């Protein structure tokens, strides 16, 4: 257990910042994740051999889609790492173990299509799971991989710690369903403002962990503008494919997803920062003040999209 992962100096320092980009070298992403587990959790949280086999099985079960890919998995885990590191004493040992694994697993076997597209297609997964269709699948895929031989990174936990962590992971992965985000944040807003928010109340923690999951999941909008902008193209490449597939089912897609209406992208990103991103990091910053850099970066990027619209730069 005397075997640290270390990172080159520039990464060793930048990985601690919310806005860290994990880079274009895929073969370093596993080592970045282990590094984060070792500092966030301990070098003892997981048997390294089991962790490495688990990481590589998770990687293998992410597909080669423009956005909802292995890089998104590690990026979202890194944002959670930064939240946990900036809020040291607020989370249990089980929560630190669970949430980085939840983040790495949260989009397992994603095909680049929304819950909506599965329902209009009449995909079998839409029959098996009527709401949070892809997210119940992602959790399903996580449990499958935990059950491959040699892959039970939790095997040293007690029976009841095992149940607690898998339950943290399931809520955390379900919370990445943006349809559940709006009510979750509204509730957290009221509880914070009326002063009823209580982190010893498990159902309140669940809510707070769900909003962190949304914050980590959307964290593309909290990068430096050049990362945010280039990622938006991957995001839109999936939307346009979905739009195409909607048109093949005989359904005019929403204009966000229509590759004939690319002109409307900047105004669509404005709606998204205003309806989703800014509210998310605002309430998150209210509950966890050290996460403010996420809100500040998100505001900077809103202002960068306003500049794209005012023709003061292009896409
Ligand atoms: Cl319009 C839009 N949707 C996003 N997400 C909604 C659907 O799940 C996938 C991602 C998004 C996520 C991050 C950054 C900008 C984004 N912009
Ligand atoms: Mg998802
Ligand atoms: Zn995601």
């Amino acid at each position: 257990g005397l075997m640290q992962f270390t990172l080159p100096v520039r990464l060793c320092k930048e990985i601690e910042l919310f806005h860290f980009d994990i880079g274009p070298f895929e073969n370093m992403w596993p080592g970045i994740f282990v590094y984060m587990v070792h500092r966030s959790c301990g070098t003892s949280c997981f048997e390294l051999e089991k962790l490495c086999r688990f990481i590589m099985s998770v990687k293998k079960n992410y597909r080669r889609v423009p956005y909802h890919n292995w890089k998104h998995a590690v990026t979202v885990a890194h944002c959670m790492y930064a939240i946990l590191q900036n809020n040291h004493t607020l989370f249990t040992d089980l929560e630190r173990k669970g949430l980085l694994i939840a983040c790495l697993c949260h989009d397992l076997d994603h095909r680049g299509f929304s819950n909506s597209y599965l329902q209009k297609f009449d995909h079998p997964l839409a029959a098996l799971y009527s709401t949070s269709t892809m997210e119940q699948h992602h959790f399903s895929q996580t449990v499958s991989i935990l059950q491959l031989e040699g892959h039970n990174i939790f095997s040293t936990l007690s029976s009841s710690e095992y149940e607690q962590v898998l339950e943290i992971i399931r809520k955390a992965i379900i919370a990445t369903d943006l349809a559940l985000y709006f009510g979750n944040r509204k509730q957290l807003e009221e509880m914070y403002q009326t002063g009823s928010l209580n982190l010893n109340n498990q159902s309140h923690r669940d809510r707070v962990i769900g909003l962190m999951m949304t914050a980590c999941d959307l964290c593309s909008v909290t990068k430096l503008w050049p990362v945010t902008k280039l990622t938006a193209n991957d995001i839109y490449a999936e939307f346009w494919a979905e739009g195409d597939e909607m048109k093949k089912l005989g359904i005019q897609p929403i204009p966000m997803m229509d590759r004939d209406k690319k002109d409307e992208v900047p105004q669509g990103q404005l709606g998204f920062y205003n309806a989703v991103a800014i509210p998310c990091y605002t309430t998150l910053t209210q509950i966890l003040p050290p996460t403010e850099p996420l809100l500040k970066a998100c505001r900077d990027n809103l202002s960068q999209w306003e500049k794209v619209i005012r023709g003061e730069e292009t896409a």
